[PDB]
């Protein structure tokens, strides 16, 4: 059987969830079995040949995101502490964290990197109110999406940079800069810690968090001709998986002072929660995406994209217990 | 049975070595559940709060050593390609090794910093006749020992400094600075790969070679009242086996280029071959002590720590076919 047979029969709704996540547990498995050597020797081999190959490199309503994901429409891992956490509370949970890790303090200026609509940036303008939060995405409608919120929930605190990150250039400076799961989609990552350090100060913190496998790294791309999943999900070469340890390998610029993970099964419980919601609100999904795709089919493909990064994403983080693909944190200071 | 009855069995030869091997195997799993932890997140947590603590931290004969090891006296792992390599080759391996990843080239300043009995040294000396090779130990015995050995070989490019590395001042830079096996008994690292940068320039790398767990770390002491080995073999809280990873965490002055590890099957071999040897010119090496030490019985005593030390190196190194303590290498250049 072809991709192209996969391709028809999921787009058609002739995959059962069962057989659906089966076939993407085994595209999973694969990928483990590429990336585990029988030795350490041959694992730290493969890992810095990954590491030095490194250092040579339309948008959805937000009414129909404001269904499918949680309150502040959060787009990483969240933090579930019970089985009955709702996603709403595990989206507060993991902004706790990050505050809690990044070691944020009233009165700071703080920078988010890739800040999507702006749920840590609302979070921490809220809970200080002295706090100056900016920001930065490449996304016009997030940019108004995240000035409407602070309008309404009576922020003065905040703003937005629009700019593609790897072109921005500035000589301001920040006492904390937040990177929440944005580094698994920068091409140039020696270059883009590198400018990072130029915004901080000897008094600045950098906090960085994202999906990792807890040993090697991966471009998130067909392991082989039977891999449909993979290129359906990012139809480019544009999302990498470092290891947990691989930004310790990226230390030309700044220092490292903690290193945490956090354990798979909560970014599998957060890719569960967006898809029994988008679920729940698929009547009304539908009737949102419609105007401005064009057709019921076009909007049936883009529900099925979404849909299907959710079943996969949880066979990859909830793959032996949340012990192989988990989320990875760190804090650094400048060189 | 206390830890005085095993000692005193022990040192009356008592213990056939097929018991002693199986006594110290013990001790050395139960070293493996005391390290490895349940999750990736909670064996992050060991780990970190390991480096977190760092940061806040008679001589025998010439004869006897060279009647007990290879024939450069080398007291670090050695490499052996083959089942018959013998001790000998296995240094010269190792140093070959060595010059190679530490991209040694003729013209070159070289530091060797606790140079032991110079067989590095004398290797570089002569295989690239135009460094100066400079070897730094707090012995006069052996920068007595390398520099007869380098008039013998009539190397005139050979210097030693005769200094406690954590209280030598200099101005002098180098080109390449070695760092075999001595970084276990360095009390504070930060400091030390901090005093090592500024013996760098621009130009200059960094070779540290050290024993290692693939995973976790460890002070080499008791795990427990039951275990006699640890404390026998350094009665001394002054050897610290890093995980193979743990210097990543210490790049405040040296950035790192290339990281890799040599399986613990070389290094079992090459303690195996040092007791065997030993255990071949036993009478000998009873002869050569007796003058220094005053008797038989403080030979005897010598001999066993030795002996043990190789006994017990053997079932460390050899755990689960190399693949639990090992060889960290890393290759580093100067911020
Ligand atoms: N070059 C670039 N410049 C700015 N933002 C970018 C970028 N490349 C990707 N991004 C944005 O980075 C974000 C990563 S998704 C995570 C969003 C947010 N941090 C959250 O946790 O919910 C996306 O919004 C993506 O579009
Ligand atoms: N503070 C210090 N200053 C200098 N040398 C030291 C030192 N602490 C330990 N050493 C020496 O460092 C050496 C580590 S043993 C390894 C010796 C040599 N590099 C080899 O590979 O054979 C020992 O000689 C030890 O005595
Ligand atoms: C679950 O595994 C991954 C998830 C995501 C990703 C790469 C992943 O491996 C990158 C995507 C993305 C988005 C929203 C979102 O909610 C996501 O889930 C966390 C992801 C929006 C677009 N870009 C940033
Ligand atoms: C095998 O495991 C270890 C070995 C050694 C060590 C710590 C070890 O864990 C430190 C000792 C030492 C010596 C000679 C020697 O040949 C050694 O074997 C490599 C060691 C001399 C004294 N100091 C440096």
């Amino acid at each position: 059987e072809s991709i192209g047979e996969i391709m028809g029969k999921l787009m058609q709704g002739e995959i059962g969830d069962e057989e659906l996540s089966k076939r993407i547990k085994e595209i999973f498995g694969k990928r483990l079995q590429w990336g585990y050597k029988p030795t350490h020797q041959q694992q730290l081999a493969f890992n810095l040949d990954f590491i030095k190959s490194l250092k040579e490199m339309y948008e959805l309503p937000s009414a129909f995101l404001e269904a499918a994901f949680g309150k502040t429409i959060k787009q990483s891992g969240c933090y579930f502490k019970d089985e009955t956490t709702t996603i709403d509370e595990a989206e507060e949970a993991s902004h706790e964290l990050y505050c809690e890790r990044a070691q944020i303090k009233d009165g700071q200026t703080v920078l988010d990197i890739g800040c999507g609509q702006g749920g840590l940036v609302l979070h921490i303008a809220q809970k200080y109110k002295n706090c100056h939060v900016t920001g930065l995405t490449n996304s016009k409608a997030q940019k108004n999406y995240i000035l409407m919120q602070a309008e309404k929930l009576q922020l003065s605190n905040v703003d937005v940079i629009l700019a593609d990150v790897t072109k921005h250039e500035s000589d301001k400076t920040y006492d904390r800069i937040l990177v929440i799961e944005t580094i698994e989609h920068m091409k140039n990552i020696q270059l883009f810690m590198k400018k990072l350090s130029t915004w901080m100060t000897e008094d600045s913190l950098l906090f960085v968090d994202h999906i990792c496998h807890k040993t090697f790294s991966h471009h998130f791309e067909a392991i082989d001709e039977d891999d449909w999943y993979s290129g359906f999900i990012f139809p480019k070469g544009c999302v990498t998986i470092l290891s947990a340890s691989a930004l310790l390998y990226f230390q030309d610029d700044v220092t490292i002072l903690d290193h945490w993970v956090v354990n798979g099964m909560h970014m599998a419980r957060s890719v569960d929660a967006w898809r029994k919601k988008l679920d729940k609100n698929m009547e009304l999904a539908r009737e949102i995406l419609l105007p401005g795709l064009g057709s019921k089919e076009a909007v049936n493909g883009v529900i099925t994209h979404i849909r299907t990064f959710c079943m996969g994403g949880y066979e990859q983080f909830s793959y032996n217990n949340g012990e192989e693909w988990m989320v990875a944190q760190m804090l650094f200071k400048k060189k």
